[PDB]
């Protein structure tokens, strides 16, 4: 296949994938301006991305699962704490970045994580919007920190569920594996406090990693003590504001079986509400990543479950 | 059609005939206690196979026979957590299903039905010592149940509902029966005094005004932690006839209570219900276990086991 | 005390048989009013299942099955043209409450008499003809005993089954599920047995076989049979043709709710082949062994056996 | 506001199409670079499932189909010796973002015509052939309508359904995914029609059947007509011939991820003996109503429906 | 370094003596029983780790031989033998590969094993051998155990949806991919006659021709129904060995197996062509069932019992 | 009718190749454990796939082969929570699987077999410094592990039973080596000092007079908040030979782990088991992980991975 064909189709392509988001964010904002009381909303982007996963791929089919999930006929459009998702400042959809359509024209991994970076800037620059990603593996966190931290110019504090720290310097030598988004977050200089819960799978190698960036790793086998600590949270304050990353598998997997990693002795669900519903601070975005439809069980449950924590970080976010 | 005189005439007749079924299951039940002495009260099952008032699903209507089967299932004794023998027909026993699915299809409307559901407990509250112990189907039942125990015992309850919803919506999509009104309909006819809601998580900012207006005491999630010392020492029924337990099973956790129709994350453990449960103090006048969907379930059945054992718990306290 | 436990007996059975009286009463008096009808299929579940071997699940498959005759994603029309939404065309009556019953302390005879006089109460309605919803298998025995007494003579039998159902001692329960037709034969209530799906029999039952002249249809012999029960002719010269299908007759790809699986088995089109080209008086007939609690999580043989019971309807129905 | 809410519905819609077209344009200029091709069957997912009648997850399919074709269990030749790798053989497009359209509050008529239209994008790049990704049955009407317009003159179907998808009126909804070939029949898109598979069809549909000379199959003949039906030629005189593949031909066995299961269909040997004989000029073709909701654990129908897909492109290219 | 591989033997030299006191007694027991020519035995290869894509026909040798002998389900074969008798099937035992490999042995080695293995069961008169696998990548050292123990080449039976012929699959030699190129590399059969293809590659269609296989696909079935339901093998050579790999039968019928693949033979196919079958069997495997692929009611280790149950009545005499 | 001379001679020579393979396995690992230095103790995992004193389903029997395979599952890394390197042989060793089926196919009876049990287990002992780690197999093999442990040792142990069931009942069924009766057969033997019983909530009147027959210490559910301070915080072992860890895999709440044959609801977290068992202080000398139920597990094999990291993280206490 000749150079010039895949140089220019490349460009075109993307430029064409763009536009679609772009004109998707334009319609959202003027819709929310139109509308006026309201100073933030929480707009879904979807990141259709698995082939950073290490062991399955599923999650790249997630987005559209958990937005109908969303408004699934079992449920009602009130959060917990009384928002109604029904009011389109509450939560809004985007689009999705079509991933699979730009790799398949030949685009690298350095040039699709921009485009993901690129999506997300142009969320960010329709007031009020503000971006709500939903993964895709945890690879995304990294392009996605990147742009919300270069759009905002400056650090943000980091709320991170996982039962995996994620802080890999080098894992099986991809640079964009999602078991290193983190690494690549503290290396860029993008976070200030990084605040991991549900930790419970963690090498010594990455415990050095942990101790060299400063992060605040919480594990479960210390929940009990560091409860009033989590459930007391007040961040942001100083930097640009407050990112919350959520990976489905900090789930204990009789919660959520759907995810490519199951790591027995998890968070409850009520555990990531309590710290979600306490948090204090100005939060400037967030995602909730690795829910794997081929993995869920036959009634969807943890679709439920990632909608559910969409629509409470929503309620979160949105002002 | 067919002439609306014969459709009348088979209601009528297929309506009675049904009631004295449960009448003469009834009758047999009571004198079989009173032969055997030392009983005050007997958790009788009475089986309500309705799910069309429901909302999403209406597979609870199979409920009440799986849970009967799980209550004596293989990999289970018979001892309850306290000590009580499921064996003694004192402690509990079946006095049958009323059938649903053939009075509706004699084109019974749902009043109709919801008279011959209330009747159906009052044939077992007439044997003494049977106290009815209701197996749903959907929660529309509660109303009819909890105002033929009312109307019989000419006097109000205090009711613990177990629950993810506060099923206290004024009109759901203009179905005075729903499954998410019962309490509203239970509480305009004042036949509860207090109602102890425990397990909510689901509830819009209409039915809010709702639990105000009628002084309804709604325990949410959110604050069970806070909430946990009172409902652990739960006190009812005292000044008015006796106390009701409603328990809905998708008040429980989806994770340990898959087989419901409405999964609501973030619920109830399993050891919460029997912790308030256990140590509940008041006269126990009648109860309720719904929701329960077969349909839904595992392939190993581990909700009619959750559900099995939420009854046989209920009535290690009802019966006496 | 035993004066105390006849009574409650008597009384509980005879509310039952009213029950069932009194709804066969109006659907008879329906169709009756409606005219332009010789048979109407009219439903009586048996939810009976501690007489089986492996698993009593079958119980609880009457009212599933009812239902997924009018899932949503279906229409009411069968596949050769009957609609199902004509009351004329099936209809349903009840449940016989054996939980109910059973725990009165009633003996399997019985048992089995109340089913028998249940089947009756529905043959006494013109025009009803009793299609009976298992349960499991040891039913078809008081089934085919009231319809073969109530009709004054024997029928021929076509039925579909993994296992001939021939034992004529299986495990010391008369009433097994493994053993009904040999009950049936035993007492002259059918002429010809035309078995179909079989691919488990043991030799002792091929003994069975010989002696009442039935005729079993294996399953490795299926190709060579197929222009046979393609165009089966039963009933001639006797009183009529029952028809008990087994769900377990169908390979378990198909129907993984039953309590046996047999390897091997009949394809759900090689059913409804013999089927829709059976000729001959369908006086009754029954579709037993469904097994809710071994089903998928989609029900797919509650589909399964609400399209048995349809496409049977449809062929006694007239 | 109409007028604004309008302008940014076609602002919305306009990138949508501007993006296929650059994918369609990038794989038409590979095709043609490589050189010695005539046809390359082109993959054009239509993620809409807001017109079925039961359940709406064969929304989801047409990213699950794809990942199936090269599923690491598998190898990537055709059973009659073609290789997948050349892009020559089979290529993707893109999906039409239907979600995202419809959230703009686009309206059903012109939700069709956009599918028209990404439908004639592809057609526009030679040497591709649309071979589209549903998504339920709906979309083979605004699919069959581009590709006939585009050429000019009606084509000849091969349908396989359980279901005739022919109903005048299906529940008020005009876009009904079971009156798709109602609409094509109408609009004189389609010669001929032959479908094969149908195993649920009402009496009102055997009289839609009769008006437009419909060739309908049903199962319960299909021993029968298998020497037709694994010889046919169609097409001639015509612009071509069409392939609509619908999932739940198959038997629910084979094919549990659809939301119509219908007991009794389709081996998929069945469709491999006429689709791998079928004579003919093939101009598109669709495979329709996988629904991963409902596939199990293991994913067989989301192979299923990408072996069919796989079989298909190894007839359209050439 | 030469410590090491002397700790080896004596961990295979054990594994090896297990079977053999095993063999030892299931052949005393048919010789004092009399009237017994043959007797399948059962000998399970628990060999998942040549799978390209699933591993779990690993763990379906202890599956198979519990659903032979089973609850609700008689025993008796399709056309009369009694599965009670010894004398028509009876269980040897496991090779340990999962000890064996995590000794360090390599896959040259462990492949010795499993061929002396198979030869300790055909030392002991009279047994054959009838292998559970395990993927398919074990009937090239059963094969070659067979052959070489007789003496010669046999005919060769083989269901399958894959050639199994790949030269050179993903660079590992003993991939599962690969048994069948193996076998005929090492000359230890004559005619390989392969029943239910339907995926197949350019290059192994040139395998192939150039072996002259006689390979069936599915979409000639019909029309080879005649030939392949009179099947005579081994006429001249030392006999006949039948290998059935369980994704040969659609997987709506075999959904316990690791390669779905769409379009299979009916459980009727197998059978038709394996009783009408005429030639002396010396051995047989049925391989790739996939226990955690199965359903929850494990309806394939029924499918592959019943496999292993007629094959057995045609081993057995 | 088949020569008993002939199955004797079977008997004794496939029982005396199954205990050399044990033998030469756990040689193999424990001179690999000498030469490389710095270990005092090295869980070795010895199969016991035994099914067949189970009282309601016999899968258990295959679950051995799976534990280890989920030990080293694609999906996880080799590192404990704790910190300890799971690739170090010196941490966690296989020595292999007892061959239960092929010795039952010779005939042998039920005592004879737990014997071979038992010098399989004090074949892994001889090897300093390997440590015994049984995967089952149903419960019924703590009875000869056990009895093995403490007979190598010459004295009693203490034990951290973990469990929805006491298992001391004093005759199952008939059957002497029943699963529900390895801790009756243990008292009587007298080879446990203290038994204290994690996560109980089924048990029977009988059985309850056996706790207090023998001075067990049976935790309920029904009290696990009241305990917590004590069972996080174990001391045991002082004055005895040491500690063993048996845990039952139904000790778990069923939401965690279906792959078991009795389910009983309102069970343990498993973080609950991993609180007692990293807090655990004393000489820990055997354990075992027993009732997972590859047959009832989900297809996704969660309770396979449920099991090992049971036996990942008891390995990790017993190592150093
Ligand atoms: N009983 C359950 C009612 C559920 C309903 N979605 C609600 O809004 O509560
Ligand atoms: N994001 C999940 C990474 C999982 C990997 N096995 C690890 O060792 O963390
Ligand atoms: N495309 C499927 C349509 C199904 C519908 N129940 C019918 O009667 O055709
Ligand atoms: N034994 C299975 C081999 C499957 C392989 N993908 C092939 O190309 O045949
Ligand atoms: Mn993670
Ligand atoms: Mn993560
Ligand atoms: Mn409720
Ligand atoms: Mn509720
Ligand atoms: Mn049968
Ligand atoms: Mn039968
Ligand atoms: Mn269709
Ligand atoms: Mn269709
Ligand atoms: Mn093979
Ligand atoms: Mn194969
Ligand atoms: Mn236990
Ligand atoms: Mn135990």
């Amino acid at each position: 296949v000749s150079p010039a064909l895949l140089e220019k189709a490349q460009n075109r392509v993307i430029d064409a994938a763009l536009t679609f988001i772009r004109e998707r964010a334009k319609f959202k904002g003027e819709l929310m301006r139109s509308l006026g009381g309201v100073a933030a909303t929480s707009s879904l982007l979807g990141v259709p991305l698995g082939h950073h996963s290490s062991f399955h791929e599923g999650s790249a089919f997630a987005p559209p699962r958990i937005r109908e999930a969303i408004w699934c006929d079992s449920t009602n459009s009130t959060t917990e704490e009384g928002k109604n998702l029904r009011d389109p400042r509450v939560i809004t959809n985007v689009g999705d970045v079509p991933i699979e359509e730009i790799r398949d024209c030949g685009v690298d991994d350095k040039r699709l994580a921009n485009v993901i970076s690129e999506s997300v800037k142009l969320v960010m620059d329709e007031d009020p919007l503000r971006p709500l990603v939903l993964g895709g593996d945890h690879s995304i966190s990294f392009p996605v920190v990147r742009a919300v931290s270069e759009k905002l110019g400056g650090a943000v504090d980091i709320l991170h569920f996982d039962a995996h720290p994620d802080l890999y310097h080098d894992f099986e030598g991809n640079y964009y594996s999602h078991a290193s988004p983190f690494a690549r977050i503290m290396e860029g200089g993008y976070a200030r406090r990084l605040v991991q819960v549900g930790i419970r799978s963690i090498t010594n190698d990455v415990r050095e990693q942990v101790k060299k960036y400063g992060v605040e790793t919480h594990e479960m086998r210390t929940l009990s003590r560091d409860r009033p600590i989590l459930e007391n949270l007040k961040l942001g304050e100083g930097v640009k504001g407050v990112y919350v990353s959520i990976d489905v598998d900090s789930l204990d997997p009789s919660i959520a079986p759907g995810v490519s990693h199951h790591e027995p002795g998890g968070l409850l669900f009520r555990d990531i509400l309590n710290i979600l519903q306490n948090l204090q601070g100005d939060i400037v975005g967030g995602d909730v990543v690795e829910y794997n439809p081929q993995r869920d069980t036959y009634d969807g449950i943890t679709a439920l479950v990632a909608a559910k924590l969409v629509r409470e970080l929503a309620a979160k976010m949105s002002k």
